[PDB]
């Protein structure tokens, strides 16, 4: 039958939240896994307007959300019919409802850097998926009382690949997914980088941000040991030299 939830899209270009409705039906067990969270295949039953369900204390704070939500990626790429990915946290106790939509927001931040990189007009553009945080609204709070939440994003259709991790190691010898890390190094003066970098091809989808004092970005943020240990590990590519990286 599926169940409704609060459905909420960032746009990093206005700072705000976007707050919506959409009904889903997830499957029961899970079809895949990382380190923190577990995937399970997801089917859209269509998306709406949050105007039946009021008042989004409050996070994210008022000031955050548009009181306006016409245009937005969730109605075209989570129309009726589509099927997605919905992940939950492992068995949990660090899961604030804040880091849900630390996780959706860093996501949204990595995508972009993704359209920064294409900027330069690399070999291969990259991509990374939107993200967004649902409220299982229908569910019970079957844990301390706190509500349930997840994120979803879109299905990766083919051979998913990790690239690197979050900390030093490079699984692949593709140079796009390394000389982006390293682009996103350099870019941002060493205040911050991109690893993680797995997905499809070029279709990538949860990225993990380092940055120097390990602050935000979600509980995979490893902060100067993480980015030294991208660091040790990375020998620059045909890419780094075409994007003119520091050797
Ligand atoms: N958007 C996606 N489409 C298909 N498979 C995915 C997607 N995201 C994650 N996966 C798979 O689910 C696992 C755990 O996802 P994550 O928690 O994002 O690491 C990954 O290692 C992939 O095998
Ligand atoms: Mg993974
Ligand atoms: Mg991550
Ligand atoms: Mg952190
Ligand atoms: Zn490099």
């Amino acid at each position: 039958t599926g169940e409704m939830g609060i459905l909420w899209e960032f746009d990093p270009i206005i700072n705000k939240w976007i707050r919506l409705s959409m009904k889903l039906k997830v499957e029961r067990k899970p079809f895949a896994e990382g380190a923190l969270r577990e995937a399970y295949h997801t089917v859209s039953l269509g998306v709406g307007t949050d105007e039946n369900y009021p008042l989004g204390k409050l996070f994210p704070p008022i000031e955050m959300i548009s009181p306006i939500s016409k245009n937005n990626e969730a109605m075209t790429q989570l129309k009726n019919g589509t099927k997605f990915v919905l992940k939950l946290y492992k068995k949990e106790q660090q899961a604030s409802r804040e880091l849900y939509f630390e996780d959706v927001k860093m996501q949204m931040v990595c995508r972009d850097w993704g359209n920064k990189f294409n900027q330069k007009k690399p070999p291969k553009k990259i991509e990374f998926l939107m993200s967004w945080v649902v409220e299982l609204i229908d569910r019970s709070p079957s844990s301390n009382g706190q509500p349930i939440l997840c994120s979803i994003e879109p299905l990766l259709v083919g051979e998913f690949k990790k690239n690197n991790s979050n900390y030093g190691a490079v699984l692949t010898n593709r140079s796009t997914p390394q000389a982006f890390s390293h682009f996103t190094y350099e870019l941002s003066n060493k205040q911050m980088i991109v690893v993680d970098i797995q997905g499809v091809d070029d279709l990538y989808t949860d990225p993990q941000i380092h940055t120097p004092d390990g602050k935000g970005f979600g509980l995979g943020n490893l902060g100067k040991a993480g980015i030294n240990k991208f660091i040790t590990t990375h020998k620059c590519n045909a890419v780094c030299a075409l994007l003119d990286l520091d050797v």
